[PDB]
């Protein structure tokens, strides 16, 4: 017996009560691809995650579903987006508002909401973009997040 | 009514908690890379998890590295070795003991260990295997969960 098994027996029952928590709200394993994280903004926003590949993240009771970017403010400084963008994806996120989770560590620290034109100076631009290249894809383009603090709503 | 969220808050600081303790331990994220999974293996048992590179997973205190395998007896029945083995990869092999990592869910279920010689059996198959076969790399061959609990010291 020593100090730290003590604490893995003193810390496990609420472990396993966190997972379940997060399977109630359909994720499987808060080990794996950020489950531990990805659920904060749930219960935080009341939000339901869409199974699918990577296309529509999540949707709320009225339906309306959303795009959900997050951000660990310790490592970068702008949101990934989409590392082959063309038109047809820019015409997809140009539909519904953008989530932003803004986390330092594994904690939650914030959340920012865009709406679809809170965002169309950067599709407009993605876009032209696209064209004047010569039809060339853009590599994941990045949204800073001094852009998100400054144009979306604080949820969290 | 906020019945969930409510909770999150309750469970947090253990949650966080179990954060502080795991990068004690060199696993700077726990919902990443079974960063909660491989931490019961590592305080239970009491191995220290090695950079990327030094081939071997862990070692001990008394400076014996281990080849550290981990399955989810819900999915997987067998835990897999490596995808390109040969006789240079089972040299490196031969030299250490395994730990055997087995998983239900986010949490452990036992834990076993062999000597090289518990599986010299798989070692000389594959050897031989990777010659008859005009010399070619074996793609990941497995273990089965059945093997290493009939031959392995159990630990936990
Ligand atoms: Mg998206
Ligand atoms: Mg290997």
């Amino acid at each position: 017996s020593h100090p730290d098994l003590n604490k893995l027996l003193e810390l496990w029952p609420h472990i396993q009560e966190y997972q379940d928590l997060a399977l109630k709200h359909g994720i499987n394993d808060i080990f794996q691809d950020n489950g531990g994280k990805l659920l904060q903004v749930l219960l935080i926003t009341g939000l339901t995650v869409l199974p699918g590949r990577e296309g529509n993240d999540a949707v709320d009771n009225a339906g309306q579903e959303y795009e959900l970017k997050s951000i660990n403010i310790d490592l970068t400084k702008g949101f990934s987006t989409h590392h082959h963008m063309n038109p047809v994806i820019i015409a997809k996120y140009r539909q519904v508002p953008w989530i932003f989770a803004i986390y330092r560590g594994i904690a939650i620290e914030a959340i920012y909401r865009l709406e679809p034109k809170d965002l169309e100076f950067y599709y407009d631009k993605w876009e032209r973009k696209w064209y004047s290249d010569g039809h060339k894809d853009i590599n994941n383009p990045k949204i800073p997040v001094k852009y998100v603090m400054e144009h979306g709503t604080k949820i969290y």
